[PDB]
């Protein structure tokens, strides 16, 4: 059935997070904690206020890359309370090789910075990590997304008054020295914590002066002599205990930007899901199964209803928050485009966030379709999309694929947050499509094999959350709880204008 | 749209940010019937040149298709209630507090012919809350009443003539 | 010869002009010299800088109107140099009836304030008028955009630094004594100007005084005692010479809205205008041959020109001037619609005046053209047209009917000036299209009722119809109710579209911005 087909994807998704979320093997574990230091999961989760929801982002980051060498791209993500105000969270994972950044990991704190730069929230750095992975340092430091980006990020969000925090658990060295001395407050673990932007080897092989970790730049040093470090805390539980309290100093929020009501609960249980949603792409289904599902009270007012009936657009509440839903029911047409964009327009003046839930079956294709203007149908959407002063989000809930991505507000268009579910699959085409592309040139069945498993292989959904195409693969239960959660972090961040591009009529 | 709606007057649907339509009762043409056939010699009725069902199918000039005037005022109250946030209030609203005469009462004090003279405090006194009022310049300028007061609640500057204008009621008004 | 046709048209309408500006008769103009007062034109005409052009707006309004009593409105309105600021001037035609204000009066003196306002103004009122006509007081007085919106646009037009200056030459009275005392600078002319908010017979009315105009707000007496006016002048001469004085002292303009260029001449004579145009609206022809000739060095690049044919968007330059002209070139479909808003986005985003040459017979009509979505395509183009924030200039060389003037700018899209060729129209539908369609709808009734006309019959019903489109949509009764700005020789189309840019040129822009678009 398509809910036993459900349960196991999730079940296998469940395994992997667990494992994950583990770290580096028992070994690495027992090394970290022998001299007292606290894991980093158990660093976020002390950090946090009691009961507080954690919005984790790209768990399964550098997932089947790095020959699995850094799960979770050894650093871990994500938006929780502290002190009452929502905060991005990013704390070096040590017991993953030191927690030193692979390309992905410096991908993944740029990532949680992004985030906290869009939504105005503070960014808290536990910091504990022994630097670059240097095969791979021209994929880790010089470009504008590579390891230079988290400073300027830092000085530039602070500039903006979001505050930055840094708590130094670890070791800390070279460019990594940054992340503290770029802070506005610093704490630091006396007899533990170390920052040095010249650790103990280069200053050997420099000046032949041998020295240690702690003489070079230990919390003592910083926190009395340098000035680097504002606080010097006992032990990791004080250390966070401290960043607790600066937390707790943070000014005041801007106002909600839209009304929010009483959360309603829907009629419907969120496992139904499974039932009405095909694990096979190529299987039809109304997508109005899903949306009566997840909205407050199983309610919602329909545009457009009957006009461009492959695309569903519709106003409803997910826990009390204003929603505009744009979802996928079909190929699209001149027709789907049109109403897509003006419903944006609608949510747009009226200051509703929008919701799109991706299941992509191309455009429709011919000549009568051509030049009716699909083409620049789509191309109004696309600007729609682009432009929206609103928040949106994203949810690919099934096929994601080629000019329907954009249209659909994929990666490229700045969703706040972009998830997908575990039988999503996402790729410029499909791979049947891509081999018949390039036989036909190679011509004018072997040759064909390794393609159809290349668009298998990179399509796949823990392929994309590998490598941060998206924030994390969700049990399609959960999807109205991260929405409704995603929305309320949204919901303090200042909108901009409303100001379109040119639409080509 | 609830009926007909044609020429010129097809630009209020159609220039709304959301339109509804009642099925076989709306129609929305920029060129009726009589100007089909006058111009093109075509014989269309009402409803199939725009009807409903055309316009929210296959043109795309309206967004919602109602099955009857109730169903339609329905649809536009759920529309109503995707409107944004509104602006805060300009001023300080306090709790409303009832004057101390009956209303009907002004029947009694202001004369219908407007040439005859009365006191135009009489009017003030009942219609202001708890029938209270700070009047400005109260011994200048006598001609023109000014006075600061509340009315349900709301803040109120009351500008009053009381006879002939002079130059000093004018200074006051300006100055109130 | 179309050109002949043109040519009668346009002596007509010179001859027309030319007795509008005399004003009263001879009597009356030789009443008021008869002690020492200049001629209303001659006050203008001596304000203005010597040799500056003069854009007179609404010089035959009233036409037709009111028993002809009152030529021009009696009152002159436009704008002109006055120590080298572009200026508005006001001026009351104490010739015709005492400078009386008719209801025409009224709208044409408030259209001058809205002119002034829109492209940053300053205002200058020459002031010589004996009130309101009182047979008609009921449209002279009480509403929104009767005589009282003089005041609140001096008010408010003074609170954002535009300039209000006024020279009382003659009389007034009542509420006309706000003009100068609402103004920020006053001058009057001694033992001949004056000023009282009550005259000489409301005060023998009310109190049994008898008192002459002089002593009750004379010059004298409000620019030594009461500080009403703070100039005194010798006489309408010296009056102008100190407004000319006052403008010299304004402050600084706005810069340049667009980047302006040289000047380059077009390849044809205008006159050319009047061989190329039918003045029957229902004959066709190229509107490419009027854009041809009234542009810059006759070049232009046209927007989508083998898309939506029926309409014609060219970017250009008039006088130096970036124009984005917007043309009929047929009756408007789905496609001419999408193409028209698309360019008014563009001129919209590069800082591109627009100009809408109208010539505009309706929509393509029919269930397919229905069922394409006509109407909200055309609601497209209409939400750009009010929306833009570019000044816009729209001249009717055609026809103006139905919801065509509404998508091509018409009077009620604040246009900065609207003018009329003398062959244009203007009605809610063409004339023989409501001859038509009206007995379209009573042949049917006719015949339903048992009753069917004869082909006889059915012409008798038309005429009068053909009637009230050719009396009330003809060039004349338009201009007369100031529905247009004036009626304007062809051939002078460039001249005029290139002095109302220059005059639009700084007035700060709006930011770009749209209603929702029914896509």
């Amino acid at each position: 059935s398509f809910a036993d087909e459900h349960r196991r994807l999730v079940a296998e998704l469940n395994n992997k997070l667990a494992a994950a979320a583990l770290g580096g093997n028992e070994r690495a574990r027992k090394r970290h904690v022998s001299r007292g230091k606290l894991l980093p999961r158990e660093r976020v989760d002390r950090l946090l206020d009691p009961g507080s929801p954690f919005l984790e982002l790209a768990p399964l980051a550098a997932g089947g890359m790095y020959g699995d060498e850094s799960p979770g791209a050894g650093i871990i993500t994500g938006i929780g309370r502290v002190s009452g105000r929502q905060c991005v969270i990013v704390a070096n994972d040590a017991t993953v090789k030191g927690g030193t950044y692979y390309p992905m990991t410096v991908k993944k704190h740029l990532r949680a910075q992004e985030v906290a730069l869009q939504n105005m929230l503070p960014c808290i750095y536990l910091v504990d990590s022994g630097g670059a992975f240097l095969p791979r340092q021209d994929e880790v430091f010089p470009d504008r997304e590579h390891f230079g980006r988290i400073f300027y990020n830092q000085a530039t969000m602070s500039a903006k008054g979001i505050p930055q925090v840094a708590a130094v658990l670890g070791s800390c060295t070279a460019g990594g020295a940054y992340v503290p001395a770029m802070s506005d407050e610093a704490v630091i673990v006396r007899e533990q914590g170390t920052i040095f932007l010249g650790g103990p080897p280069l200053v050997k092989a420099a000046t032949g002066e041998i020295v240690s970790a702690e003489e070079l730049g230990g919390g003592d040093l910083h926190s009395r002599t340098s000035g680097v470090t504002d606080h010097l805390a006992d032990d990791d539980e004080d250390a966070l205990r401290i960043v607790r309290a600066i937390a707790d100093t943070f000014g005041p929020c801007e106002p909600a930007q839209w009304d929010v009501r009483r959360s309603v609960e829907p009629k419907y249980p969120q496992a139904e899901l499974y039932d009405v949603v095909p694990p096979d792409p190529r299987v039809p289904y109304d997508v109005h199964e899903v949306v009566v599902r997840i909205v407050d009270g199983s309610e919602f007012s329909e545009f457009k209803a009957k006009y461009g009936k492959t695309l569903v657009t519709a106003f409803a509440r997910v826990h009390g928050h204003p929603v505009g839903i744009v979802a996928n029911n079909g190929v699209l047409f001149s027709e789907s485009a049109l109403k897509g964009a003006h419903f944006i327009e609608l949510c747009d003046k009226r200051k509703i966030p929008l919701l799109f839930l991706q299941n992509i079956a191309g455009f429709m294709v011919g000549r009568d379709y051509e030049a009716g203007g699909i083409a620049k149908h789509g191309a109004k959407m696309v600007t729609a999309v682009a432009c929206a002063r609103v928040p949106k989000l994203t949810v690919v809930i099934g096929g994601s694929y080629g000019a329907g991505n954009y249209s659909m507000c994929g990666r490229a268009y700045s969703p706040r947050f972009l998830w997908m579910w575990p039988n999503a699959r996402i790729s410029v085409m499909g791979g049947e499509q891509a081999a018949s592309v390039l036989a036909t040139v190679r011509g004018e069945e072997a040759f064909k094999a390794p393609i159809r498993a290349q668009y298998e292989d990179q399509g796949n959904p823990y392929y994309s959350t590998a490598r941060l195409w998206d924030d994390g693969i969700i049990d399609p239960a959960d999807t109205r709880t991260v929405v409704g959660l995603a929305l309320s972090l949204c919901a303090h961040a200042p909108l901009d204008q409303v100001g379109y591009g040119v639409f080509r009529m």
